[PDB]
RNA sequence: GGGCCAUACCUCUUGGGCCUGGUUAGUACCUCUUCGGUGGGAAUACCAGGUGCCC
């Protein structure tokens, strides 16, 4: 059990990630931040900001065989869909 | 149409994917270590909640 010796907090949490979480908001700063290339995004959580790592990651087309399609980011990909493969 | 890039989609059900909490578990595994200590951290199984926001 990992737990926040914030002044007069005391809170415990089962994982030391959902500490650090908790501690974020004391310090009113986001802990995950994302290490790629020109980029500076932060959040709140690691899973928050393993998902904004598919961004670069890039959404490539499944719905054909024959598709070759990228798309930078999830809205790309699902408005290439309705366009390419509505039918 | 743009930004955040799925709690957004998929499927039509109290379901899948994705998100959160309690349990297995901060255990197993892995970095550094004067072995005192340190940082990351599962799988597999069980239970509960959630399903876009801004211009
Ligand atoms: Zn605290
Ligand atoms: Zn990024
Ligand atoms: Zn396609």
């Amino acid at each position: 059990m990992y737990v926040c010796h914030f002044e007069n907090c005391g809170k415990a949490f089962k994982k030391h990630n959902q500490l650090k979480v908790h501690q974020f908001s004391h310090t009113q700063q986001l802990p995950y931040e994302c290490p790629h290339e020109g980029c500076d995004k932060r959040f709140s959580l690691p899973s928050r900001l393993k998902r904004h790592e598919k961004v670069h990651a890039g959404y490539p087309c499944k719905k054909d065989d024959s598709c070759s399609f990228v798309g930078k980011t999830w809205t790309l990909y699902l408005k290439h869909v309705a366009e390419c493969h509505q039918d």
